[PDB]
């Protein structure tokens, strides 16, 4: 409805003539309210702002010598370091429990084997790891921390420029059931000083399993992290693809128009890997496709494409806005649900996901699921919205498809459902499908075009929080209404009441989950 | 410097109701959100015979959860409210030896003061009119030495008269409150040139009607009914008003507040928490003694009683006595019993996941029961109790459902209601049909609205101070009320009626939502 969006226009052109009224210096908007009624291997080149440049930096890797910290933290911040976007002073600490002598020698070996050797990257190698340090600790003597706070201490008062104290970005390259040990040391030995200086903490996935699970981490870490300093990071969420999400709908009238029921006959989000899970039964088997990337990857994906019209950019705006939107989603049932799980390839080069050590025989984890959810709200009640997750498929591909309803008259057969993509892999592109005249020489002579409207993301992520910007993390509220979504379908799984059906590695999937996308709103192009 | 733009923060606040909400007049819904969106000498407002003479009020079982962190902080906030005599003498009497006096008050009492501006401020003030006094509940010695040192606040009292008044307040177990009511007749009585007594006792009064009547049978020979008040902390003076004056004031609303015009009367007491671990207790007590044979049953003689030949409190008590005489004993068949499960976050754990409850526990924390009342007025008419511990929402309220007019209007009507709401705040409305100016088929349910104070809990002290009973549960009154009730128990005593689990923070067991429209409700 246009009057949907008309109220909403209103409200906020209300609260900006209540704002250049303001702007003279409560009790004055209730006064002034009723009034209104009666009416090449290259130096690297320094992007980074003047406040980042301003006071000192310290970005402590706790688990530095983890798979995730050595293969993916460390070369993601070396990446950051080549294109300009570290301050210049920046200093790096590993922290990890094995004492370690040959300081030296543990950078070039376990962080530097990593790094990108990449030609216009390889030549800064080792001025990298200049402003790398290691520490040695454990994760909850209050000791360890007193003494790694003095370290930060020395660096930070050496720091050559204006303001004193230091920012400090906590990462927690850690398994989960330590967070709150270190959390609680954190606050305890290693808060930035008093002077001055901020405090963020990236921390790592599993975020829970259930509701439940979830809130439990999130009672426990909220005594010393509020959701300001707090940064629960998405691996495979990039800026790129928010900003198109986003930019593309809100800054238009031509798209923010047809953003609705009444234009849009169903939305799919899509998340298909070629790779299977060999070797990683320890991690997934538990875990399974859903609270793998759906519950966390694709809802996130989908409430910033379902939000409401924030009122700004302003990151908890857009926050606020994520949860209005997850708030309004029923939770999904079993009868919404096709599962599968992936057998051996038909050439025989891909072994089934329950022919490996790392999973137990018997095994009915999920590596591919296809589910409806309905968002109950005025913009989108009646709207088919699909989520699609798998391993082993057929190709690797991560986009959103938006079908528009077709206009049936006059054009007939010779138009077709307008549509409109958002793709992040294998490469970035955005589009709209619509139909146009071809010169010649008849009207229903039509055409169907393409027009296109077009630091990597984890990267992209890691730098949004040395910024401050938390648009793109999922804040504690949101997460618990995601959770709530999927935990009584998750249920339901564990307890058998759905099975996956069998797909061998390299197809599509289950026939049935095709069906099922078919039975649900999708016309094929 | 200051670019704050806290502004933006607070219209982001206001665009978030008006979109919730979503009024059609956007102006003056900004204005209500805005003023609903927003130090000095205490002064005096005690009245003429409260300043005549010493008051002293005695708090037993000082150190207690209750005494410290309910009745010395509403004490507190009388003082502030200038609803004690400026003279006053509060006296915490408990058992455990105290070294320090001076530091127990800061840190066993003022820790749970309200830390509010404008009573922060006055902390100190107020401690300065409490003592600490250690001695037994049952050795007559010890009141005798109580008794000397408020004789001797009394004396230096420099106001008129001679003596003082003394409030009893027993935060106690009621195990002990015999042993404390003949110690204080014995002991520490007011002195005979003048004052009286005044003794206020905690639930639970018993368990059942024997248990009960067993308990008044105990403390009779020393306090009379005018001496003894039974608190019931719920039972706000707001709402009592609002039950009282609306109905008996008003022809339209006495005219139709009978069988005639009633469909169902549903009495609603809801929380969101749990048992926070004191699960134990609360075993051996389940939510029908908890609050419903208590604290509901009251609410229900409030609202269904016939006129008061004046409305003094013993008239009023006289009426609450004689409708409850009418009800019927609770049957069984007319009972829907919950047990909670742990909530979806885990923040509440389930019932039976505390420790200190037995394994194969079928207390009830949740129970919807109906009532029938037994007269011309009322004969017919469902009265329906519901309370509920970890449910999903903290609310009390009275619900009247009018009859529906079938002719003419039909499906473009709907049932009037009356209703009288306590918590989470105070309202009081009635919906009914109106037009829609611009189609005599075309109609709007609207809500005709008809409207620091003392809490409730502050009220009713204050009440027991001034000498009003009105709110306090009278001697004959609670016998029948345990009538009404103990057969029930006793059948779910013996298991003939078993909960239905239901999860932390939902509205409770499907059954009970069912049994309510099975019962005269309909929803909107
Ligand atoms: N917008 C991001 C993309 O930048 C990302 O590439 C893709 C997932 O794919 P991958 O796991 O390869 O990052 O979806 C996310 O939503």
């Amino acid at each position: 409805h246009a009057d949907q969006d008309a109220y909403v226009a209103d409200v906020d052109g209300i609260l900006d003539v209540l704002r250049a009224q303001v702007l003279e210096r409560f009790q004055f908007i209730s006064k002034s309210a009723l009034s209104l009624q009666k009416d090449s291997c290259d130096r690297i080149n320094c992007k980074v702002k003047d406040e980042q440049k301003s006071r000192a930096l310290t970005i402590i890797v706790f688990g530095a010598s983890g798979d995730l910290a050595k293969k993916k933290t460390f070369p993601a911040l070396f990446d950051l370091y080549c294109g300009g976007l570290l301050p210049p002073e920046v200093n790096i600490i590993g922290y990890a429990r094995t004492k370690v002598d040959d300081v030296e020698k543990w950078k070039h070996e376990t962080l530097m084997k990593y790094f990108s050797n990449l030609s216009e990257r390889g030549c800064h190698a080792e001025d990298f790891l200049k402003h790398i340090s290691y520490f040695c600790g454990a994760y909850d003597s209050v000791d360890d921390f007193k003494r790694l706070d003095a370290v930060i201490r020395e660096k930070e008062n050496a720091f050559k420029g204006p303001e004193k104290g230091g920012n400090r970005l906590f990462y927690l390259a850690l398994p989960p059931s330590v967070f709150a040990s270190v959390c609680e040391s954190i606050h305890k030995g290693a808060m930035p000083q008093e002077v001055g200086g901020w405090v963020r903490v990236i921390i790592e996935k599993p975020f829970g399993r259930d509701t439940k699970s979830s809130a439990e981490l999130s009672q426990a870490l909220e005594p010393f992290f509020d959701e300001s300093q707090l940064y629960r990071i998405d691996h495979y969420l990039g800026k790129e693809m928010v900003q198109n999400i986003i930019t593309t709908r809100f800054a238009n009238r031509i798209f923010s128009a047809v953003w609705n029921a009444s234009n849009i006959a169903c939305v799919q989000i899509t998340f298909k890997e070629t790779i299977g899970t060999e070797g990683r039964g320890g991690y997934f088997d538990s875990i399974g496709i859903i609270r793998d990337v759906m519950q966390n990857h694709l809802t996130q994906i989908l409430a910033l494409l379902a939000m409401e019209k924030p009122r700004s950019l302003d990151a908890e705006c857009i926050r606020d806005e994520k949860v209005s939107v997850l708030k309004c989603i029923e939770p999904i049932t079993k009868e919404n649900c096709v599962l599968g799980q992936y057998t051996a390839s038909a050439d025989g080069s891909i072994p089934g996901y329950l022919e490996d050590v790392t999973v137990p025989e018997g095994s009915t984890c999920p590596t591919f699921a296809v589910m409806r959810l309905n968002i109950n709200n005025d913009r989108w009640a009646g709207v088919p919205f699909i989520l699609k997750a798998g391993k082993a498929v057929e190709q690797k591909y991560v986009a959103i498809r938006i079908q528009f309803r077709d206009e049936v008259h006059p054009y007939g057969e010779a138009t077709q459902r307008n549509e409109l993509v958002i793709r992040a892999q294998p490469s970035e592109a955005m589009y709209v499908k619509i139909t146009t005249k071809v010169p010649g020489g008849d009207l229903r002579q039509t055409h169907q075009t393409e027009l296109d409207l077009t630091p990597d993301a984890y990267e992209s992520l890691i730098n949004d929080a040395l910024l401050g910007n938390s648009t793109n993390f999922v804040r504690k509220d949101e997460l618990d209404v995601a959770w709530r979504i999927f935990t009584p379908l998750l249920h339901q799984i564990d307890s058998g009441e759905i099975k996956p059906i069998p797909y061998q590695a390299g197809t599509r999937g289950p026939k049935e989950a095709d069906e099922f996308i078919a039975n649900n709103g999708f016309k094929h192009q």
